[PDB]
């Protein structure tokens, strides 16, 4: 298919003095945007959650749970600290078939309510990016939703590649 290009990393801020210990725990995905994300009127996008647990060596074990087809689907990732704090790369990338590049950058967070994280990957030689708006709860202020929209557009995404998943209780409590 056709894809809105990944922006240069220069357009993607890094959270200053990132605190990896304070970033741990459960985060709800309250907003989602990217070049392979489309707004779906039929079966709209359900909220999922992602738990960041800091390992002794300072990598994250990252677990996500989605409710799908009457069950909880879990997937696990290891994020390995990169060049500066708040940048990560994917651990054990050999084990993901098709996957050649995977980069995470924490754009901003106040640690105890919200965060914005940028993801870039190359899979079957196609370049995907997305941005999650994370909340420690399932709702955030309009102000932060609008800032997430402003930022997503600044990276070239139109309105219909920006989604706000509907809150649910299954799995993610
Ligand atoms: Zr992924």
């Amino acid at each position: 298919s056709d894809l809105i290009p990944a922006p240069p990393l220069s357009k993607v801020p890094l959270q200053q003095n990132f605190q990896d210990n304070q970033f741990q725990g459960k985060w709800y995905v309250v907003g989602l945007a990217g070049n392979a994300i489309l707004r779906e009127d039929k079966d709209p996008q359900k909220m999922y959650a992602t738990i960041y647990e800091l390992k002794e060596d300072k990598s994250y074990n990252v677990t996500s749970v989605l409710f799908r087809k009457k069950k909880c689907d879990y997937w696990i990732r290891t994020f390995v600290p990169g060049s500066q704090p708040g940048e990560f790369t994917l651990g054990n990338i050999k084990s993901y078939p098709g996957l050649t590049s995977y980069l995470v950058r924490v754009v901003s967070t106040n640690y105890n309510q919200h965060a914005m994280v940028f993801f870039k990957k190359v899979s079957q030689n196609r370049e995907y990016f997305k941005i999650t708006l994370y909340g420690r709860t399932k709702e955030l202020t309009s102000e932060l939703k609008e800032n997430f929209i402003r930022f997503s557009k600044s990276l070239g995404l139109p309105e219909n590649h920006i989604v706000f998943p509907v809150p649910i209780d299954q799995c993610i409590d």
